[PDB]
């Protein structure tokens, strides 16, 4: 119990990083959880420099070698209004407010040196935001969650989930605003960058597979992508996660598949550390782009070579705690292949006891890539299995879009089958199902629909109530729901655990942030005083001043640390 | 290093504390022990100890000596103390025969005097004292509200009653025709009985000033001062009667106690104890053993007059150099009154330094030279403790006592609040929090409602919230507890509830509160989230599983009290 504590404080304090661009000249830009929380700071050798004061959230994409830095920050202790605060390279500590925007849910921004672009939800719309120096435009409303991906000159592409999981790319003027829409019958946009023509550069994931496309933002014609070299296109990307020109012109681009990225330049391999890789940048003529895996947190490396520049030394003995890695294709319902990632613990037998730790989203995935929940519980003696659902990214767009109409269905059933592989392969000795936000609600939907599979369940940050939820949320998440739940009340209500609260039989463990704006506390607590009318079994944890996204180690170790405790108390009984 | 306060949590809880019971199987000690992660029960004959029971328990009905059997009383709901009775033969320890003609009921007391099993307990519609022997079970009475059977001897039953007005009463029964008489001072209230060897029922009998010893004929009502051999329990001059009993040999045991401290007497004489607070007293061989504790000193089985221990739990040394000393302070309240106050300093915080008044439950209790886990922990943490036995206390006369009544969240706040006060201007005091347990917590949400900016935050753990919903989800035994507290008024049950007074809150609030409790339930509980949570108010909530008001296993004990050490440490890092 006081060892689980000292591991799980250590593992939230090795220091990560993402890579975020280039400015002041020729440094980078690094998002940092380092030193109590996340933080902005730059590097040019060398030592970091702290940009920001108190901790932040984010910072907005910056153009290269601008002079400024746009850090966003939660005014709200946790429900994600956020304000925006500048901060010139030259005087960093010191922070200027940006009073013209008032406090939103900041989503994505690009700054241009002359203009903030962004976009942000508040309670009557999504919006396409402008901020130069004659004021505050609004440029164009958006049907739901929108994200600002480049912005050449007078052009910004973005993508857009406007309707039935699809991922369109959409164009606007940063003078006259405007909006104009480009959705692809075959497939979902995944990232965007203009080229030197003015056209738009597009990932499109379809069926099984992924290639570049070519959009005229002018007459919405697309066409196929070819490069120089044929390493990408002889790759089989089933994904893109990102692509963006460099400043000498040349096309970076990182591909992924079954969980494991690749960069190209050009269309040509770059060799890069095994793993899955951020943005790429060009820095002093070196090319530099972060890394993680399941043994590496997330840091900042040089290409092709791999050394680092800005890595957190995770500790050795935390390191042999685990035993080994694999993927793994599991069989489901209906003869689908459901990809899952699997953590031997060192601290465990095999068989032994077995969690099943579900990702949310639900457009996300179980990749090589950090995971500290999953380290933690393989610090404290259990294996570790992480199954991608279909609506899981990373495997097409017919996987990703399976789950729309269909929440607590198919997706279920998937994560039933990797509990039951566990079972069978000869990993499991006995079977938990752990999860936050959608994983939450995962959880609860595998005790209610599924009593008996698991021994006991944790539900972090969970969604209960697909109805109240919808009844509490801002433009942005209203949408959203529409999207995943096919816009029937009917699917709202079946869907939803909170009508099923008497076929629950399994200890259950509740950890919420209590101002969370996404998964909201307030049908948690009609959820808990189901629970009790009702005679279950249950834990709760509530924490104070936080919201769904952390960014102390403080209150990482409250959402986490509950969570350990629950799962070890089970074991030993 | 919050890794630290989690060992520390862990040891200090995990330290064997034992409660004596009596004597069983000829000449063995019958003993209660939080030990090897839960509440058992245990004998001992001068060696290692023999575990009774199989799965945890709550308590055991009080044995008469020599007897052969064990009455093991279990909570069957997990939590919610409605309780099953099992009976276990002492000589194959580890088997248990469930008594089925008992239902499930909250146990309040009993006594096992081998041919029958006397008891009381509270249902939904009453408050009752039973009997169960070899042809069945009988109600014998119907009570008013808590009652406890303090002893029997042949066909006579004598106990406590808490039946108006926050006053005790004596009543009697008999074992084979049941029936009820009630006595009531006019002086005071009765704190502790037992039957002499002529069938009078000798009491404790606690007056506004000293408290002494009478005896009560139960066949016409009659009072008289019981005048002992020796004049050293006169002399010493009590304000308080913890516990008598005669022992088999006919002599009478009474520990008495005053300002915190008791004190042995065999016969009216002194014997000598160690430091502290003593329990019943036993014969066991020839010698004379009671259980002790102190604040330094977790509960323990000792011999008498030497001191030496039977059965103690270690306390380790550098959890001991933690408590740096220890005073009674008398603090002006807001009338002029004095609040007689303990007080720990931590040899892990400055001086001034953080501190909290620790704020105790019931209310009819008292912060006395006694082990507290909750306040040891805070010490080894690097807290200073501050413990205000407010208005409603036990320990220093009736008056003290009664004050309470019809005054919930009024004149014992006030002390409350004067001691915060007391700890800032005397210099003890850096910052300031306050926490509590059952009317502890209660206390906590009523200080910073009412009294918002005095601390600098606040913990609530099995809380009262709402007088009027807790009342319509109350037993028989608590409802009636409840309306003597609050006078009956329902203007006093909606004034003096905290979930009226949200609006009012300004400080961190961190909530704790086991989900089955039966006592303090958590619906109200709920409630008050609703509300801390619509009115934008920081807080923090921690419900536990499987688990109710009464803490019996150390895994439960951990889940309440690490969240709350955690959460003053966090504050503290805030400055």
């Amino acid at each position: 119990f006081s060892r689980i504590v000292r591991d799980v404080e250590r593992l939230i304090a090795v220091e990560k990083y993402s890579l975020q661009g280039v400015v002041d000249g020729d440094k980078l830009l690094v998002v940092g959880f380092s030193e109590g929380s996340v933080n902005a700071y730059l590097y040019d050798g060398g030592e970091t420099v702290k940009l920001n004061r108190e901790p932040i959230n984010s910072v907005l994409d910056p153009h290269y070698g601008v002079g400024r830095v746009i850090l966003v920050r939660d005014v709200s202790k946790g429900a994600e209004q956020h304000a925006l605060f500048k901060v010139n390279t030259s005087r960093p500590g010191e922070e200027q407010r940006l009073e013209a925007v008032k406090p939103m849910r900041i989503l994505s921004g690009v700054d241009t040196g002359e203009a903030v672009v962004f976009t942000g939800a508040t309670e009557d719309r999504v919006a396409l935001y402008a901020l130069d120096g004659g004021g505050l435009r609004e440029l164009a409303r958006l049907p739901g969650f929108g994200f600002v991906s480049d912005i050449r000159g007078d052009l910004i592409a973005g993508l857009g989930f406007f309707g039935g999981g699809r991922v369109s790319l959409f164009t606007s003027n940063l003078s006259s605003g405007g909006l104009r829409v480009f959705d692809s019958g075959e497939g979902s946009f995944s990232s965007a960058s203009i080229s030197p023509g003015m056209k738009v550069t597009a990932g499109l994931e379809t069926a099984r597979e992924a290639r570049l496309v070519t959009v005229d933002p002018r007459d919405g014609s697309v066409e196929d992508l070819e490069l120089p070299s044929k390493d990408f296109s002889s790759y089989r990307p089933t994904a893109i996660t990102w692509l963006g020109y460099l400043p000498d012109g040349r096309l970076a681009v990182v591909a992924r598949r079954e969980g494991r990225s690749a960069v190209f330049i050009d269309g040509e391999r770059v060799e890069a550390p095994q793993g899955n890789h951020g943005r790429v940048v060009l820095w002093r003529g070196k090319l530099v782009t972060s890394h993680t895996s399941l043994s590496t947190p997330p840091r900042i490396v040089s290409l092709p070579s791999g050394e680092p520049l800005l890595e957190g030394g995770l500790p050795e003995d935390l390191r042999r705690s685990i035993a080994g890695s694999r993927l793994v294709w599991v069989e489901s319902f209906d003869g689908s292949r459901v990809p899952t990632y699997v953590l031997e613990s060192g601290r465990a037998p095999t068989p032994g006891p077995t969690v099943v730790l579900v990702h949310g989203g639900p457009f996300a995935e179980d990749s090589d890539s950090w995971d500290t929940f999953a380290a933690s519980l393989a610090a404290a003696g259990f294996h570790v299995v992480m199954p991608n659902y279909r609506g899981s990214t990373g495997y097409g767009e017919e996987w990703r879009l399976k789950i729309i109409g269909d929440p607590c269905g198919g997706e279920l059933e998937d994560v039933s089958a990797a509990a039951r592989w566990a079972r069978e392969s000869g990993l499991a000795s006995e079977l938990y199902i752990m999860g936050y936000a959608y994983g939450g609600y995962m959880t609860l939907c595998a005790l209610t629909m599924k009593p008996g599979l698991f021994k006991a369940g944790v539900a972090g940050a969970s969604v209960v109530d697909w109805e109240e939820m919808y009844e509490l949320s801002d433009a942005a998440f209203r949408n959203f729901i529409e999207q995943l739940t096919g816009g029937s009340r009917e699917i709202m209500r079946s869907r939803s655990p909170i009508n099923h609260v008497d076929r629950i039989k399994e200890p259950l463990a509740l950890i919420h942030p209590q101002n969370d704006s996404r998964t909201p506390l307030k049908p948690l607590l009609r959820l808990m005083g189901e629970l009790l009318a009702r005679g279950k079994t249950f834990e709760a944890h509530i924490i104070p001043d936080a919201g769904h996204a952390i960014n102390t180690m403080e209150d990482a170790v409250k959402i986490l640390l509950p969570a350990v405790f629950f799962l070890a108390t089970q074991r030993e009984r």
